[PDB]
């Protein structure tokens, strides 16, 4: 009922009770961990309950919990979804949720942050077209000449699932993929099935293999429209080593703007199915999981035979020896182009300094142990050492099916 | 029911249907769970139901379930049960349980070599010195000039609990630590409290950055003793890095035999609380956590000084880049000395085709993501695309707690 969550590397030892207000499931039972496993219309009746929770909690924020004008809000909106059988937030609560969704996002390392992000009502919203507009100032906002800000668009909520706003792409800002007949992949393996979708939707494919994907905004529910990000709009950062000067030829670059797209925001109830929201890079990111991944961009083989390597025997260690050069490649080309990125080490150890904050003022911190420690050098950041509990709190950020799996054309 | 678990670097999906056989619980509720946590006297009545699963896996095994073999062997038991509160397995059931427990360490990424496990009986043991013997010969076997074979010897099964048989030491070989007045520690810190015991049992602490602590044993439940492992049994390796000779000047080495000997294993509801076990290492245990961890030997910053790195700020990835070489340096001393050592690379490939065929002849592998991911490079291994269903099964090797807190002295 109070559990204690240690460091095995300070010894410290923080108390939950954060986990008893833990609503939603996690996939596991007394019999079955799945801690590892990526994923483990509503009603009236439905609704008051969880408008009712988000409400309490928000006004307790305020330190108005009880007091009129709470009970107040309490019964206009139970009125509301008794009336209209859905409702609207108000401007203060949308914000309070979206900031709060992050700060409940168990596999962010980067929730230090949580609390200032730029909320862009985007509600008013009708059409792909005035998405379009939005996800463009969007991006410049929080692109800024380089010193990124956090940011997050809110379109329309969801009515009765035939409604539904969606961006179809996973990111706003990605490289595509082709399949070629050489057997192999150009671009980005990732997206070869979005990629194609937009052919099959219109794409002018430069067939490069680093060519911006364009939007594919889905608005009310209509079918999706194709835009293209103004160029000047994505700020890009070509890939070089701060020592080894072949590197440039491996004509490497990456996006600044870290934008997840597809997910789904729950606030009271309510579902945002179009959100799309934008931090920045943690090196890692790009340089071990997009670069090095071997079903992404795949590029040890390359950097190694390019730092003339012993690659007869993987006990020399070149992967792990190429993989921290091209982590350092990452972090040094952004920080020369003023692009902001921060390094694992820092990260994961502002993410110590927030759990702490977090143990002491709300009572705990939900994370997933198996997503904050970096893809490299696991245990020499704090976090390896850090015990975590894993619940699920809301408002928070649910993953939803693929679009295209679903759209009645 | 059934599970799927899937691989993202493959696209590989199988199937789980032995988490059906769990028992034991997790630490994890459908409210909360407990991956990350490091540590979430029995009754005639609730030992028979476990020596009868027991037995059945066991029959089933050779193809025998059912037969007259297995149901006088049932028979046998409860009798025994009834009779003594406890009972004497045989030697075939000893074996068969211990390689079982290692099968069913979830995690442990090395487990495709689980048949192949030397088992010493010890259920004769009687005394501390007793347990010296068994030991020393264990090392020496599993140690074989630096070509390692997987061994573990087995002393006598808990009974009242008043009578354990228990090793003190967390392995049968580890460096001693000690604690400086001015703060600091000299050798392994992780050793310091386990080398105070050994130093207030009457060790002559050489007080050296690597000294070879002393074998504490407790049998039948009386007070430990002190047994220094002969010198010329340890097997030890001087680590040197293949391009830089600087290293070597590092002043750094290490035991070449890995051996924990707190867990408890049980077996069909008996409970052995002194079993050593050992294999070899993974080069990662050594050159990572060993080395590098700030609460271990902390090594990272003086290989950083003599590499001249940019240590001013973190995002030049010092860290990282000494990281590589230490371990780098590790895995060439081995091989240089022919002392058997494996590459996380290589551990982490068996590992995902061990697991693959367990599922197919097993119907799963019990895996904790946590543990089996190597403290380095992670991403770069197969392992960390997998998906993993963590679940109990017994026989199995437990954790409990260190005897200096629960044993109770004579004198
Ligand atoms: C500004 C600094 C930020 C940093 C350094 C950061 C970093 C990270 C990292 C390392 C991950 C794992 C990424 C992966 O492996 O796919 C992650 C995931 C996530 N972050 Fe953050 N983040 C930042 C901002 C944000 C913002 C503004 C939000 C939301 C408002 C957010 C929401 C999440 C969520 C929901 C996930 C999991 C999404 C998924 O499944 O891919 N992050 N973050
Ligand atoms: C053949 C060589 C072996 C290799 C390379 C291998 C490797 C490993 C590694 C890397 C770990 C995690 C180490 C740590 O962080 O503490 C581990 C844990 C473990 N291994 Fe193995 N293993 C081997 C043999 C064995 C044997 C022979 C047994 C049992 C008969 C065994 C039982 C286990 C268990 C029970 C754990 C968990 C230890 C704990 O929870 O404290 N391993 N193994
Ligand atoms: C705001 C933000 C900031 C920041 N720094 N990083 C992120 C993370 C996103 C950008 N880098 C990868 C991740 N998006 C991909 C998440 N999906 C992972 C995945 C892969 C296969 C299947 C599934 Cl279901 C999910 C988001
Ligand atoms: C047979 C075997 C083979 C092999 N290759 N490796 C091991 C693993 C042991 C040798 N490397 C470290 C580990 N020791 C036991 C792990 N316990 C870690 C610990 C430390 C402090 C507190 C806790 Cl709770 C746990 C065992
Ligand atoms: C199979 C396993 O769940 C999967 O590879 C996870 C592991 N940890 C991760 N951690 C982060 N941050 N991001 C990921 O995409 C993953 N993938
Ligand atoms: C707190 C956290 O669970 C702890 O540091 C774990 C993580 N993974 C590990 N994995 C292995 N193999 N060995 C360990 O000691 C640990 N420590
Ligand atoms: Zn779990």
């Amino acid at each position: 009922r109070f559990l204690k969550v240690k460091n095995w590397e300070t010894d410290v030892v923080l108390t939950d009770t954060l986990h008893l207000k833990s609503t939603l499931e996690t996939g596991c039972t007394e019999h079955i961990c799945m801690g590892s496993i990526m994923l483990p219309v509503r009603t009236k009746d439905q609704l008051f309950p969880l408008a009712k929770e988000f409400l309490d909690q928000y006004y307790s924020s305020i330190k108005r919990f009880g007091s009129k004008a709470h009970m107040d809000r309490l019964e206009e909106v139970n009125k509301e979804i008794e009336s209209t059988s859905t409702y609207q937030l108000k401007d203060t609560e949308l914000i309070y949720g979206a900031k709060h969704a992050w700060r409940n996002a168990s596999r962010c390392v980067g929730r230090i942050q949580w609390s200032k992000l730029q909320v862009f009502d985007a509600r008013d919203c009708t059409t792909a077209h005035g998405m379009f507009n939005y996800i463009c100032n969007h991006v410049k906002y929080a692109t800024n000449k380089g010193n990124l800000r956090s940011a997050i668009t809110i379109f329309p909520q969801r009515t009765d699932g035939k409604h539904d706003f969606r961006v179809w792409n996973s990111q706003l800002i990605r490289y595509a993929g082709y399949k070629q007949p050489d057997g192999s992949t150009l671009g980005d393996p990732a997206n070869v099935q979005f990629t194609e979708i937009c052919i099959q939707q219109g794409w002018k494919a430069p067939r490069g293999r680093f060519d911006v994907l364009p939007l594919l905004l889905q608005a009310n529910g209509n079918d999706p429209e194709l835009f293209q990000i103004p160029p000047e709009l994505v700020l890009e950062v070509p890939i070089r080593h701060p020592k080894f000067d072949w590197f440039k030829d491996l004509g490497l670059k990456w996006y600044g703007l870290p934008a997840v797209s597809n997910m789904l925001l729950e606030i009271g109830g309510l579902e945002f199915s179009a959100c799309p929201f934008s931090g920045w890079y943690m090196g890692t990111e790009i340089g071990v999981r997009d670069y090095c991944d071997n079903s992404r961009y795949n590029i040890l083989e390359e950097v190694a035979k390019k730092m003339d390597l012993d690659m007869r025997k993987t006990s020399s260690l070149w992967k792990d020896q190429a993989l921290v050069e091209i982590n350092i490649a990452v972090l040094y080309s952004f920080q020369s182009d003023k692009v902001t990125i921060v390094d694992h080490h820092s990260a994961t150890e502002s993410f110590i300094k927030h759990m702490e904050n977090e143990y002491r003022c709300r009572g705990g911190c939900p994370a997933d142990w198996v997503w904050i420690v970096p893809p490299m050098s696991g245990s020499i950041t704090p976090v390896f050492h850090q015990e975590m509990l894993n619940y699920r709190l809301t408002p928070s950020f649910e993953y939803q099916p693929d679009p295209w799996n679903t759209h009645v054309w």
